[PDB]
């Protein structure tokens, strides 16, 4: 419950009740802290950004700083994160644009390590895990309980459902379906997240899954198309329409399976 | 027009009118900022660096400290950076050697994203694009639009012509020359930079040079033979006069290409 | 031997003689600076640090603050740096941990460039040098005279023997004998690290290195039966007994050779 007298903060700024500031920290005029947020010394802080409950912030973070993006245009956009975060040393966090979304947003109990950058207009759940230096472009959206591991570079537009995998050093250029496991420079879909599965998923239903992905991965009918017949055969089934409304939805298409 | 209280600013630095500079920016007393230079919080300038006009600098960014290198002795070397340049988070770049040209230049109109490190001794022109983290390591030049995707590592020596792309992700170890575009771990030549040739060049120039590269990259006579005699059958035209003196002054090689 | 008069210092830090501070550091309570350490502008030291005579830190370093490490769970750790040591800017060094060796230890004479991480639990030795991003896991052993390029991706607890190379963006979830050149995404040995044996071993020494690595990586009889054979066969020489007992010892087990 201590704030630094080092620490530059905006009048306008407004910061509840239990923060702690570290020292040299820089707070914009649009900055929003919620209760028992820590901040370590020298975190900046810009934009019109929300930091939710309990999150904790590592030296020489940034966060709020205007898009990278060429086609930004001093917007009017929002950085919004939520409760229980653990954002690492010099990671790098930008809001959204108009073009986008008009926020970037993270949910709660995630741990960003260290140097990882989230861009303009991404969506990130709760539970997750960004190991050091991953790279988010433009754009992409992450569900709940999903590892990404060091080094990997997510391009634009990408999005991971829930419960995935995705091994360090990969490329990731297309959509990723729930509870897949993925690796390679031009990533690719290895298998199942079974680890993941088995903690929130019962025996019976994972066994479900593993049959549905090795339906829905024929190569004869498109994946599209094995999809829709899955929501008809299957129109009551939770994880059919988890699946197979997320593939149907996919803008870059899906990643490429191993069948 | 602002200058921050709390930054440290050597009397011995030269600070033009119109300069914006953040909280707890750090100053050195050989530094130089031209007119309408904006730098953020926390961004540390070092050594006998110029910053031109209209340039910014986003925080935790460190230009002109020693360069890295063994071999560099305390030397007298200079960083010189042009105007309306972008410089984004986390950004390190050294000044020169003696060994190398005194110096590290960068022109106008570029755009280095966060995590970019530019090593002693290189060479950046004007309307560049460095993406996230990317690496050039010493004595590297590159020319006017040029564009390197993200986690790209350029090694010593290497120089990329005018308008080429070099895929994210890339590890470069030869010369590319104009308007091609690269990719790989060991990169090589995939093509030219349509999109860029494009907006810089006329229709029939832009067919002359796909002309050219076929002609220079056939596998009989050698490259450096058929720039020579490329020379002699056209010693009146800019393309191939641009091309090939850039592929006969090549010390680490030219870049494999694909026939 | 100057102390910049914005630098916090805690109290109950151990400054030593001649040891001078830039503009704005951050320094614990748990902190120890020996003799002619120069810390520049914006170094922070956090935890249970020792910083040995004569290491030298640039900008936004961060050494000391707790693992990211899941596990950890405000435990009583150390970070031990040794003296001649040259850390750049943006490194990232973390303390060990109760599961690991309650530290993570740095030798003397070594160069961590920019962006580098060193996770908790590691051990450094002396006269190695680390390239721009080099992210070591937890656990990790690195001996004297290592080179490790640029980008690289180390896994948890592989263990490094004396005078080797890793090539850049290698990803090594091996370990390596002593004197052996890595290279490769799944990284493996390519050879011997020559002119690392012409300085610190004598020709014939470096002859019988040869022979022995090319009878240890027979097909046939499995390395860690042909190490044993080769330590009754040659119960007296040293470089045997370094290279065979590191052998035995592995955990992760040996990395790929090329026979
Ligand atoms: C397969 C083709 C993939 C193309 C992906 C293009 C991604 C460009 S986006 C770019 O990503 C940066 C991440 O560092 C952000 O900082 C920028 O603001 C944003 O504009
Ligand atoms: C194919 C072989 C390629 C060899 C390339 C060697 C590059 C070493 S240079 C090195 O690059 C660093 C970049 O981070 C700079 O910081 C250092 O000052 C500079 O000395
Ligand atoms: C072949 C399988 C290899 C598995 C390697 C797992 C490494 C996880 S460790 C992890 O490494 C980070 C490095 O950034 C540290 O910061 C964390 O504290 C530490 O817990």
């Amino acid at each position: 419950s201590k704030i630094a007298k080092t620490a530059i903060i905006s009048p306008k700024a407004e910061i509840n009740k239990g923060v702690e500031i570290g020292e040299f920290c820089v707070i914009g005029d649009g900055v929003k802290l919620d209760e028992g947020v820590k901040l370590h010394n020298n975190v900046t802080l810009q934009g019109h950004t929300f930091v939710g409950k309990n999150t904790e912030i590592f030296p020489f973070a940034v966060l709020g700083t205007q898009p990278q993006d060429l086609k930004y245009k001093g917007e009017y956009s929002e950085l919004i994160i939520g409760e229980d975060n653990l954002i690492r040393e010099f990671c790098m966090i930008n809001p959204g644009t108009e073009g986008g979304i008009k926020k970037t947003l993270i949910g709660d109990k995630n741990l960003l390590m260290a140097y990882v950058h989230v861009a303009h207009d991404c969506v990130i759940g709760s539970h997750c895990i960004l190991a050091n230096g991953v790279t988010l472009a433009g754009h992409i959206e992450i569900g709940d309980y999903v590892n990404i591991g060091g080094l990997t570079a997510i391009h634009q537009f990408v999005r991971i459902a829930k419960g995935c995998m995705i091994a360090g050093k990969s490329a990731l250029g297309k959509d990723v379906p729930p509870y897949c496991t993925v690796e390679g420079n031009r990533a690719f879909i290895r298998g199942l997240n079974r680890h993941r599965m088995r903690q929130l998923l019962e025996s019976k239903d994972i066994d479900f899954i593993y049959a549905l992905y090795k339906r829905l991965f024929r190569p004869i009918p498109s994946l599209r198309e094995s999809a829709k017949l899955e929501l008809e055969e299957h129109a009551n089934n939770p994880f059919v329409k988890e699946i197979c409304s997320f593939i149907l939805e996919s803008s870059r298409g899906v990643a490429y399976k191993s069948s």
